DNA sequence: CATTAGA
DNA sequence: TCTAATG
């Protein structure tokens, strides 16, 4: 957590640079099981060899972390650092649309930087377009109380579709954060369950009344079961004009809801922890169901969930406020 | 790890 | 169809 530190950061960078700059998958993936190791291991490295008993601790690495531990640097870095074109990537990849493969091919063609890819419009996609429309809005923070009046006019015209919608914004909005990256709302409807062979239209309902009044302004994907678009308060009676939102849609079966909606609150740990614990308790937790071990090794069989507390029980543990699912 | 665009 | 990109 900190003994390690140098080693695992330097490592990710590696990692990391091997998989967008490079399309080095495995190289990729070797500076990642190790930086994994490392990481565990409960004591100082003092020297490669000392690494390097560890598995996936090879003479490549271990070689890297000598250079680091015997000067605080690593050329390898410092060079990747400077080096233009991988700058260049790992820029472009801001772009929300933008992964490594578009970054490389736009660096081929010279087009480097955010003025480069305007002049260029004509080489992007709509999702690619924009993300440049809205590199900067897309990069702010979501602050809460701009959240809570997200939230406000969403589940305003949910409620004015049809009356039997049932949404939650999850994420950490949902566990308190004081701002959030975007909005995640998880959508359901009796109607629609893991039979009752879709409806489509539940989900488009909600988009066209979001965008009716304004609320959506664009559209970066529209499936028949997840949105992913853009949108912006109300810009209020002037002089402050609302920055750009990202919001995802996404429909769900009424029978899956409260473990879907469980897990996207998350924590990442207070997720893996309770699910650890249904483990013990018998069971099996997973974004949708919640299933009773069998002696076997694995067993089946959805048990039902009305509220977050029925997964609560099932594991017999305290009820906790999305508030404190911090871990 | 599943859903969507796209070409 | 596959392959990329988001989450
Ligand atoms: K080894
Ligand atoms: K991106």
């Amino acid at each position: 957590e900190t003994l390690n530190g140098g080693i695992t950061d330097m490592l990710t960078e590696l990692a990391n640079f091997e998989k967008n700059v490079s399309q080095a998958i495995h190289k990729y993936n070797a500076y990642r099981k190790a930086a994994s190791v490392i990481a565990k291991y409960p004591h100082k490295i003092k020297s490669g060899a000392e690494a390097k008993k560890l598995p996936g601790v090879g003479t490549k690495i271990a070689e890297k972390i000598d250079e680091f531990l015997a000067t605080g640097k690593l050329r390898k870095l410092e060079k990747i650092r400077q080096d233009d074109t991988s700058s260049s990537i790992n820029f472009l990849t801001r772009v929300s649309g933008i992964g490594p493969s578009a970054a490389r091919k736009f660096v081929d063609e010279g087009i480097k930087t955010l003025e480069d890819l305007r002049k260029n419009e004509d080489k992007l996609n709509h999702h690619q377009r924009i993300g440049l429309k809205y590199f900067g809005d897309f990069e702010k923070r979501i602050p809460r109380e701009e959240m809570l009046q997200m939230q406000d006019i969403v589940l305003n015209e949910v409620k004015k579709v049809d009356s039997e919608y049932i949404a939650t914004v999850c994420g950490s909005f949902r566990r308190g954060a004081e701002s959030s990256g975007d909005m995640d709302v998880l959508l359901t409807h009796p109607s629609f369950t893991s039979e009752s062979t879709k409806q489509p239209k539940l989900l488009h309902q909600v988009v066209e009344q979001l965008q009716k009044v304004h609320f959506i302004t664009d559209t970066l994907s529209k499936g028949e079961t997840k949105f992913m678009g853009v949108c912006q308060l109300p810009s209020k009676n002037d002089e402050k004009e609302y920055p750009h939102r990202r919001i995802d849609i996404r429909l769900i079966p009424k029978d899956q809801y409260y473990c879907g909606v469980l897990y996207f609150t998350g924590s990442d740990i207070f997720n893996k922890n309770m699910r650890a614990h249904a483990l013990e308790k018998g069971f099996t937790i997973n974004e949708y169901t919640i299933r009773p071990l069998g002696v076997t090794g694995v067993a089946g069989e959805p048990l039902p969930v009305d509220s977050e507390k029925d997964i609560f029980d099932y594991i017999q543990w305290k009820y906790r406020e999305p508030k404190d699912r911090s871990e």
